[PDB]
This record gives structure tokens, C-alpha cells and sequence, in this order.
């Protein structure tokens, strides 16, 4: 067989697993070992987006699950524990395992129980692992996937940084960014119509202050998984190129590409060399996923500009939208204040401030000034002040035709933004009303609900 | 040109075609020949799933159609007959043919007619063929696709087994597993929302007693097609790796991968070496296809276990669900008994028995015992017996909160299983009621229809 | 860095850009230059299909946008102008650019404004460029994408012809071929449910009299892009093979394949050698895209037939449907006559004539004769003449069972053709009624609207 390096030698190794986006250190070993892997399934509520909760099912408390790193030819003793708070039984199928179900039948584990099985890691490569319990798609859709790396015997080449990024598609009963605890939606899942498509389990998991980091001149290796359950990722780095892309344990290595297709259940190792400073965006280039469903992550590169290579400015909210900022924590706070019944005007203002970026500022500008004759001002806008309800209708339903704002005629078109949720429109408009010498007051989500029900 | 080996020599060969999942023998020939291929289109009703009929349109009576095997440089005289019972005209486009439409204009054949055309097989490779008659998508969706292999002049390397597997997506008016003769649904097809995604034309075509077979140490070559019409397959083998994957006649060969993307209309040759015994599952790893729409096939490997490579057990119904068993023939029989108006309790029981596997047994166990305090028993369940209608509501709509069953408190969550059809819920519950010292009686599909209409 | 060929030398070059499907000449240069690229965004209404208008947003007045061709190591000074008639601001992200956003932040351009930025072309390859303005998906869905080629320093190998083809998916409020100015539909876009999937911006952009051309024995290179926004293309040439397929600037080159997956936002260079005459169809082999949504383009090859390679006939309306003809201009004219209120019978007849090809002629024949006993005649049909309204119901809702037509019994099935729009059914039936000694008269779209509302 392949990976024929003999029986385990040395002492048993207890594998140290890491949480995304980090990776365990290189195994740095020239002999096969017995490696004991202990992974615990935990079901728990986490934020899939700001103010939006979801009951995740996780390997090790995170989505994706703990990263496992071993060497080709190791004997792996795999222990799966199912936390007693779990409602469902769980198990594991590891790609790269030689044997039926990738471990599935022997790792079946009821809540409060533990299972174990052993396998030899014959196949070098990066591999998805995932739950394999009926109904399988639900378990995977709830977050039960991660990566296992089986290193070549000599190790991978040294790089400056290694990161762990995994795409998944998620199916909520509610629409994108609709607040509250969102149940899983089987109808959307069967139809392959996800409400969110995400890197590492949440909107903004890898953006803003949670971005990945490197410096100019450094090499970055990223272990990229696609947990699915359903989507194939047109995986792409904005403004950069991959030096190498290698799928699973494949002999083929592609070089110098920017866009690469990762199958559902697939994994790849990609290598990047940072050449100029700024934010490089990892996306699924099925564009509505990246820009309307959350499928964007950032590798932020620090260092000296090189104007001979690129003269332009850093990425901003025109492209990245409301994820250009460090975080959108004001939205979480406003949502929690609504639930508690303590929503203040300032809670709404700060939430709207976060949501205004990109969404409105692309045309109206970050300072509300617009562009005279082309985009009308929201700053000190007589048209806004004159009719707040008309403003709600404008956001939801658009506006066109000749209007007069602060003494100037506009004759253009603002598209409808009907996908904004009632709280989002309310908070945005409350921000605008309380900025730029506008009259203050507030708009409530209930106000917006009524305007949505009858244009 | 390529395949420039001269005019046909020897005698004309009448091609012997094979039905899936078998393949004709290697051509074992060192000279170009004239090869006469005769293929007949037949439209006919077959079972797409147990108790579910569909009007297939087929090349040679099967889906996929008869496998055609020739040598690069052969001159192929292709005869297409359209059976007189056909309602539609038909034709053929063979990928790998050099010429407009891949044969489409010259192979147009009305019902009861025959056509013929000739082409030189210049391009070595594995290729999809399919109908090319307006409306093309309908013809393909109804099953009109297969594979043609054009061998390299020296032949392919010898292997122990060769098999023929083709994915297709199907569009029925009714939902998945809704019984009866199901018409084609154009609205679902245009939207690329299939009701079934299948290997070789039917649910379970390649599972259970219809599994593919090999022995430990043997090599298996599988000719894999994706007839579409629409889907791209994240093609994957559970618990194994492909030694090689080669697309069509491509010069590139990938090695040591487990997951590979096959385009709509694409074909690949994959090679597997059996290392340990058990069931290896071929899936489309867009998981809801494999586990909710039928996209799973089995290669069952016989031989001695190797505990140093894999210590675990064979695949079971936890992962494979109700396809772990040899067949689900009881469902076909119960469905036919309903149509005839002769449905007995025992017909329902045996049908429910088949459907209970995986679907319910993952939590409640194959013996109905559950797990005390975690999953409540269905065996001798006082809670079940106390209210049969409540049991129908539980399957359809779920259950949560504190309950008492056989003197023990449970405080967990059973998800809804709303996608089960009325007959499936009726048969499952009838099985349960007539097992494990439960009180007997029956539930009817009409009972379930009423509970579905008002929770 | 890569592309380290020194500072620009010689004189500044003003790039000459080309409109699809043409490509600028090879740069034919052995030194790095400064290349000044000037591109103007124009928003405008164009025909997405005959009688169907759409407001496209374009780079340079076309979809896809102007082709840009430079050499690896060039310094590119990129000027983006936004025409003053524009309603939206725009910018550009060029794949292959080294730097954040691929130019996005520095190329933000309000209506009536100009922006510029500079970059060094370090990466050789074919690359998509596209708008990068919030909401990004809308901008791209409206047509804002094209290709930039960065040649290797020695140039690409000489070929006889070079062409430029780009797929995109489009989202209209109305259904496929529903006439009028069609707004963009955000709901369909987010769900990845396009109404049209097109090469180069329109149905028939590259079919009939707008086909690409070459001669037997010549080599054709095609720069193929997938602008998306959302779909992955199972890109395929009917009846031919690609000698080479190279993605972006990748080191891997695949050879001798017919079907290849192009990611959303991906681009490839493919090479074809014409071997026999006829029409070769480029499609997205997700078949319902190619045959029901418009994703088909033609490379028409002139030259001597070779019966030893292919004995069959040229592609016709059986496969290609109504795109077999030179154009469908009669449909545009009938649609415009309806809007103006001047629709004549002959306008309808000529429009129906175009629409009858494939759609009806596959069974009923181009001369309406049918096939006695199998497909009934529309020529001098007593059954048609006897009840025009029944004919509308037949097209919309199908027909089966025993009928008598011109003294002969038929007992077959004509499927419903419910996806035909009211004007299409009206025009088809008006064509039939005014042909083949049928009684004349006309059917109106309003007639058909009433039959659709109640079968
Ligand atoms: C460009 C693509 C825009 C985006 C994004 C948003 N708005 Fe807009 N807005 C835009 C135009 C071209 C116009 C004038 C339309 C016309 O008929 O000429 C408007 C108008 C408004 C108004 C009314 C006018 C004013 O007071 O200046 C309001 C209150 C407004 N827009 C608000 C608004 C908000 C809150 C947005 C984000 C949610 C937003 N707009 C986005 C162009 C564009
Ligand atoms: C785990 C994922 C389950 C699957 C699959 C099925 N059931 Fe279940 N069931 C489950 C739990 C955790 C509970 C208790 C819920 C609570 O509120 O604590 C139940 C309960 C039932 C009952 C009622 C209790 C009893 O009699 O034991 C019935 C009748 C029942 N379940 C039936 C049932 C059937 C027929 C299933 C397959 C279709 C099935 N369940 C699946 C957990 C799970
Ligand atoms: C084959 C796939 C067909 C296509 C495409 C179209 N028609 Fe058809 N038609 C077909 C059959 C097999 C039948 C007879 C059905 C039966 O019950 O046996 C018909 C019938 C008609 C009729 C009525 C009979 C007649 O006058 O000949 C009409 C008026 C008719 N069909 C029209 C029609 C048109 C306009 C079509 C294109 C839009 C068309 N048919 C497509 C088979 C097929
Ligand atoms: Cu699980
Ligand atoms: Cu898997
Ligand atoms: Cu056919
Ligand atoms: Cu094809
Ligand atoms: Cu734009
Ligand atoms: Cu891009």
C-alpha cells in the first residue's frame, strides 16, 4: 500500500487541534506515530450575523471544526465525544480515510457517549471531514465539517503564515439578515437555495478586525475547504493571484491562477505571496454569494506601497460595503435592545451608521453631501425632512423622476432596496435623521413594516 | 488529422453494446475497422423509485443507454432506429464525433423509421452521447444519454473490472417519492430544480443487491458520465480515493483525488484499487442530491479485513439510510396493493419496515428501544399507544418539550419530517404499531393527509 | 517580482480596444511600454432578444465590454470615464491586477466624471474585468464585464483567427422572451435563477448571420469569459474538440477536450482546428441554458466536405431550433408594430414563420405535411380549420388521444408548450392559418391570453 512506512514508533502523540482560522504547527517528524485525536461535538446557538442567532452543530465548538494535522503513514486513534447537551446523535466521515463510510459506522455517538476507531493515514493531502448521520444534509448544513491535513513525509515547504478557511452554505427560515433565532429550513436546503453563504461560520468572521494578517513579501498558505452541503465555490482572491493551488492529495498542481472551482466536499491548499499592501478579499465569485449572502473574507497585508506596481488606494465601502469597517457591533447591540424593549434613539443611530456604509454611501457619500445635480444630499435635506414616510417608501420602493432637493433639480433613478429588513431601514433612516443638521426623531421597524405592506 | 491509421481493414465488425452497469470487452485490435453500431430508441414506463413510474425515453431500453466501444481511427457506421411505439422523433449527437451536430441532422428518425450516418473516430476518449431533438432538454431529461468509448490504439491498461455509471437529473411533477406515474415537469427543468438526481436511471439502481462488486486487491475502472441535463456533479467516493481521473480524451490525468467535478455533458474514466473490504459509496457530494434525491451508488468489496488500515465496521443505515438493505421491494408491493385496492396491514408493515431504516432508526434504534433518557422508545411505547393521531403529527411536525414515555422523562427535540409522503408516514407508523408488543391496527395515507392539512 | 522587465521604454502607447466578438491585434513588441487605456461606461437600452429591451450598463457600449490587450510587464495607465447620462457611479476591478480591489477604490467615477489609476501588468493570462460598485451583483448582471489579455513576452502562437466570447446570466422581471422593456429582477438574481443565459449580451448575438467564421484547416483561438454574475459554465463545442484549453494565466494546459468548466468570473483561451465544414455550436452544456435561455453561439466553417471523416449533413432547426435561420428580424418588426398599434396580418405571418422553425417543424415539418399516421399535418388541416380556439388550447396545453385529421387517425401525444408567450402562439398560429391553403384570418395575443386564463 501507499504510506507504507511501518508500524508506529516513538511515543503516542496527543494531537493538538486548532480552532479556525489557525492551524496546528507542522508535525516536524521523520517517523510514523500513533496519534490520538479527541474531538467533541457541541450543539449551540451562535451569531450567524449581527443580531441573528442560529443553532450550530459543531465539531469542537466552532464552524468549521477543529483542524487536525497528521503525517502520512500515521496510525490515528480517533475518539469522538458527543456532549450530553446534544439532542442528536453524531458521527464522522473523514475524507482520506481508507474504509467504508470514512469512519461513519464506528463513530456513531449518542448524546453523552464516546466512540473510537483507528485508521492508518495512507493518503497525503488536505481533506474535508463531516458528520455522516441521517439526515446527513441537515447535520452538515448546521455546521458539522472541518479539515484534516495529512502531511507528506518530508512536510510541506515552510511559509510565513498558515490559515484555515472553510466555505459553507446555510439555510434559515428567515431571509438574509432577518433578526432572531433562525431555524434550519429543510425546503430551502433541498432546493439548494441558501440564505447565507459564509466563510468560517458567520458573516464577518474574517473581515474587519477579524481579518487574516501578513506583511509584504511574506508567503501565506491557506487551507480552503468547502463543507457545502450543496454549493460549488468559484473560489477567488480579489487583487492577487495564487502561486499554487493543489486539490486534496492530487498529483496535479496548478500555478498562477486567481479563480478556482472547489467542489462540494472538496478542499485545496493555496499559496499566496504578498506583493503590495492592502486588503485582499477571498470570495465565492458567484457574485451574489459574496456580496449579498456573506461569502467574503479578508487577508490584510501591511507594508510599504509600491506605486510602480499599483498606484491606487486601499479597498473601501464602495466595493466591500458595510464590511469595510472594523465590525458592525452596533447592530448586535440595537437588536438586543429591541428584544429587551430598551431601544434608544442612539442605539438606532449607531446601528444605522454601520449599515449606511456602502448601502447608501456609494451614491449619497459617507457625509450625506451627494454630488450636486447627480446624487441628491441626505445632509440637511429639505426633501427628507418634509416627509419621513416618503423616505421609507423611497428606500423600500425606489424613486425616479424629477425632484427638487435643497434648491436643485435631480432627474435620476434610485433603485428599490426591498431586501433591507424593517429594522435595517428603520435604523438607517434614524441615523440619517440624527446626522448632518437633520431634524432628529426616529423611524421604527413597525413604521417600516406598515409602509412595506402597502406602497 | 489525428487518428490517421488508414482505411478500414479486416472484416466489418458489428458492435456489441452493453447495458449499464456493464461494459463491452476491450476491442483488442491492432488495425482500424469499420464498425457497425445499431441502436434503437424505445420510450417506456419504468420505475424511477419504488412505486413511482416515469416515462423514460431510452437508447436501447435503459438509462443510461447502451455503451458503445470502438477504437480510435475506426470508421463507424451508425444506425439509429426509432421504435414504432415512440410518440416523438429522435436523433443523436455523439461527443467525440468530428462534424456538425455530432451526427444530429443525419440521424433524425421518426417513429418506425431508421437513419444512418458514418463518421471516423478521430478522437480517443470517453464521451457522452445524447438526443439532439427539439426540445433538447426534455429529451435528455427523459433519459436519452449514454457513453461511447474511443480506445487508444494500444488499448487501455488491463484492470480486473470495468463498470458504467451515469448521473442524470430528473424533473417530476410530483415531489420526491410521491407515488404514481409522474409526468415530466418543464417548469422545474428550466429552473434546474430536479426532483431526483440518480445514477443509472433509478433510485437504488446500484445499491443493495444491485451493487457493483470487486475483491480486495483488485483494480476497478469506472466510466462515469454526467448526462445532466443541467447539474454539475461533485463526484466523490466515500471511504476511498481514485488512483486516476481522466476527463474525456484529455491529455491531463489527475491522480490520488477523492472528489472531482464532472460538467453537465461531461465524462471521465476513474480508477480505484480496493484496499479493504466494505461498501464504497459513489455520490454527488452536493449532499442533498446524494442523501435526499437518490444520488448514491455502491461498490461492494469482498475480502479480508485489515485492522491496521481500518478498524471500523461496514457501512450501515445510519449513513446510507434505507438503502443499506438489499432492496425496498416491500414499498413497490404496498404501492401496487393500494392502486388495486387490496392493501393489507401486512403489506403496510413490510413497507414501513423498509422505510424505518435510517429515517427513524438512527435515533429510535432498529429495535425501537431508543436510549433511556435521550431517545424515547417506540417499542411498547405507552405514549405512542395513547394517541395514534398525535404520532402522525409528531412525524409530520416534530415534537419538543418534556414528555413522559414508559415512566421516563425526555426533554429533547425531534425534528419535523414533513418531506415524508402520506403513504410513507402511514406505512412507517403501521410498522411501528405492529411491532414490539405495540397494539396493532393501522394508519392510512388518508389519515395522514388529514393531519397534514391541519396541524 | 514576476514580469520584471524594467521601466517602460519607447513611446506611450494608446491602447486600441475592440468590440466583441473581435480582438485587438497581437501587441508584437519586445519591450515593456506604458499603455494608456481609456474606457467609457455607457448605460443604455438594447435588445436582449427580439422585441425585448433591457437597460444594459456597459464598458464601451457593448456586452461584454471592450477587449483590452497588453503585454506582461507593461505599465498600464487606466482611465475610466462615466458618461454623463449614467444614473449610477461605476468603477472597475480587473483580475490580474496586483493590488487591493483590482483598481476598485481608485476608479470610482460618478456620472460625468473620469478617474485614473496605474498598475504594472505582472501576471500573464486572460482575465475578466468587471464593475465593483455596490450593489456589485446588479452592476455585473446589467452587463459590466469584459476581458483583458496580458500576453506573454514572446506573444501567443500565431493563429488564423481570434475571437472574443463571454457568457453572462441575466435576470429580467418578465419571463424568457416576454416582450417589452424588462427591468432587472433582484429576487431572481439572489436566487441564481436567470431568465436568460447569453453569449455576448443578446440572444442570437453569435448565431445565423452573426456567426463567427473560419475555413477548413484554419486555427481559431477564442478568448472565453464567464462574467456571471452567478453561473458556472459547462462550456462545450458541439461536434468538435478543443486542441487546448488554458485558464487565466495558469501553467496547466489541458488538451483534446470538448467540455470544460469555467468558473463565475473565470476566463480561458481555447484553440480549435477546423477539420470539416459546417456549424459548430458553443454552448453552456447545462442544457436548459443552451436550448431554453439562449446560451448558444456558432462558429461556421467553410470548405470541402470530407465523407471519410463525416458523412452527415449540416446543422438544422431540429437541433438549433429557430436559431438555424440567418436572423429572426420579423419578430422585432411584429413586436414594434404591436406597440405602435399597426400590427398587420403579414407582420404576424412573418414573425410566426421565424418562430415555427424547430418549435413546431420538428414534428409537423417545415412544410406542415407531418408524417402520415405519426404526426398530423398542419397543411390544409381540416382539424385546424374546424376550430382555431382549440388550436390555441393545443399549443398551450397539449393534446393526446385519438383524433382524425384529413381522413387519417392519429393516436399520439403533443406536449404542452406553455412557455410560449401569448404573442408567440398568436404569431405562430397566424403563420399556419395563412400558409398551405389554410383558411387565413389571424389569432391575436389577447385571444391567447384568454385561453391561457382558462383551459
Ligand atoms: C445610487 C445607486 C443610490 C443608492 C445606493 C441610494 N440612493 Fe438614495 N437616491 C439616489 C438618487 C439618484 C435619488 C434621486 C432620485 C430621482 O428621482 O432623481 C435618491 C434619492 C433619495 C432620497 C430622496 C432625496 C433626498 O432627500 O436627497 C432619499 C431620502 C434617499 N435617496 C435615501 C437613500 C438611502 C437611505 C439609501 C441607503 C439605504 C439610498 N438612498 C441609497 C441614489 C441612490
Ligand atoms: C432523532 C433525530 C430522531 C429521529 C430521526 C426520529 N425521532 Fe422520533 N423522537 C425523537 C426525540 C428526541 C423524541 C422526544 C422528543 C421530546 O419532546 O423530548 C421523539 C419522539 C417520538 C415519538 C413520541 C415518543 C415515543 O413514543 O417514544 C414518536 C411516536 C416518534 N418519535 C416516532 C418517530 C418516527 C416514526 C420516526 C421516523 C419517521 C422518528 N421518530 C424519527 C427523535 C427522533
Ligand atoms: C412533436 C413533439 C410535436 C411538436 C413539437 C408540436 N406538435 Fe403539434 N401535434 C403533435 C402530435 C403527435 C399531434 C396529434 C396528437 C394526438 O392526439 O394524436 C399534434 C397535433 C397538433 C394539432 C392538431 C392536429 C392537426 O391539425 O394536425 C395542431 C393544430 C398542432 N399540433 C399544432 C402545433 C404547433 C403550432 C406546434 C408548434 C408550436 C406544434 N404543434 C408542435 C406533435 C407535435
Ligand atoms: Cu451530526
Ligand atoms: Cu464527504
Ligand atoms: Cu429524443
Ligand atoms: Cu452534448
Ligand atoms: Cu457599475
Ligand atoms: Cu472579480
Amino acid at each position: 500500500l501507499p504510506g507504507d512506512f511501518g508500524p508506529p514508533r516513538g511515543e503516542p502523540i496527543h494531537a493538538v487541534l486548532t480552532s479556525p482560522p489557525l492551524v496546528p504547527p507542522p508535525v516536524n517528524r521523520t517517523y510514523p506515530a500513533k496519534v490520538i485525536v479527541e474531538l467533541e461535538v457541541v450543539e449551540k446557538e451562535m451569531q450567524i450575523s449581527e443580531g441573528v442567532s442560529y443553532t450550530f452543530w459543531t465539531f469542537g465548538g466552532t464552524v468549521p471544526g477543529s483542524f487536525i494535522r497528521v503525517r502520512q503513514g500515521d496510525t490515528v486513534e480517533f475518539h469522538l465525544k458527543n456532549h450530553p447537551s446534544s439532542k442528536a446523535p453524531h458521527n464522522i466521515d473523514l475524507h482520506g480515510v481508507t474504509g467504508p463510510g470514512g469512519g461513519a459506522a464506528s463513530s456513531f455517538t449518542a448524546p453523552g457517549h464516546e466512540s473510537q476507531f483507528t485508521f492508518k493515514a495512507l493518503n497525503e493531502g488536505i481533506y474535508v471531514y463531516h458528520c455522516a448521520t441521517a439526515p446527513v444534509g441537515m447535520h452538515i448544513a448546521n455546521g458539522m465539517y472541518g479539515l484534516i491535513l495529512v502531511e507528506p513525509p518530508e512536510g510541506l515547504p515552510k511559509v510565513d503564515h498558515e490559515y484555515y478557511v472553510m466555505q459553507g452554505d446555510f439555510y434559515t427560515a428567515g431571509k438574509y439578515r432577518e433578526k432572531g433565532l433562525q431555524p434550519f429550513d429543510m425546503e430551502k436546503a433541498i432546493d439548494e437555495r441558501p440564505s447565507y453563504v459564509l466563510f468560517n461560520g458567520a458573516e464577518g468572521a474574517l473581515t474587519g478586525d477579524k481579518a487574516l494578517h501578513a506583511k509584504v513579501g511574506e508567503t501565506v498558505r491557506i487551507f480552503v475547504g468547502n463543507g457545502g452541503p450543496n454549493l460549488v465555490s468559484s473560489f477567488h482572491v480579489i487583487g492577487a493571484i495564487f502561486d499554487q493551488v493543489r486539490y486534496e492529495g492530487g498529483t496535479n498542481v496548478q500555478k498562477n491562477v486567481q479563480t478556482t472551482l472547489i467542489p462540494a466536499g472538496g478542499a485545496a491548499v493555496v499559496k499566496f505571496t504578498a506583493r503590495v499592501p492592502g486588503s485582499y478579499v477571498l470570495v465565492d465569485h458567484s457574485i451574489f454569494r459574496a456580496f449579498n449572502k456573506g461569502a467574503m473574507a479578508i487577508l490584510k497585508i501591511d507594508g510599504a506601497e509600491n506605486k510602480l506596481v499599483y498606484s491606487g488606494k486601499e479597498l473601501d465601502s464602495v466595493y466591500l460595503g458595510d464590511r469595510a469597517a472594523p465590525n458592525m457591533s452596533a447592530v448586535t447591540k440595537a437588536t438586543q435592545a429591541s428584544v429587551s424593549g430598551t431601544l434608544t434613539v442612539q442605539d438606532q443611530v449607531q446601528a444605522g451608521r454601520a449599515l449606511f456604509a456602502g448601502t447608501c454611501s456609494v451614491c449619497h457619500q459617507g457625509n450625506g453631501a451627494g454630488l450636486p445635480g447627480v446624487f441628491p444630499p441626505l445632509a440637511k435635506s429639505d426633501f427628507l425632512a418634509a416627509d419621513p414616510k416618503r423616505a421609507m417608501n423611497i428606500v423600500l420602493h425606489g424613486l425616479n423622476g424629477k425632484i427638487k432637493v435643497n434648491g436643485q433639480e435631480y432627474d435620476s433613478v434610485m433603485p428599490p432596496m426591498t431586501q433591507l429588513n424593517d429594522d435595517e431601514v428603520a435604523n438607517i433612516l434614524t441615523y440619517v435623521l440624527n446626522s448632518w443638521d437633520n431634524p432628529g426623531g426616529r423611524v421604527s421597524a413597525e413604521d417600516v413594516k406598515k409602509v412595506r405592506a402597502q406602497p
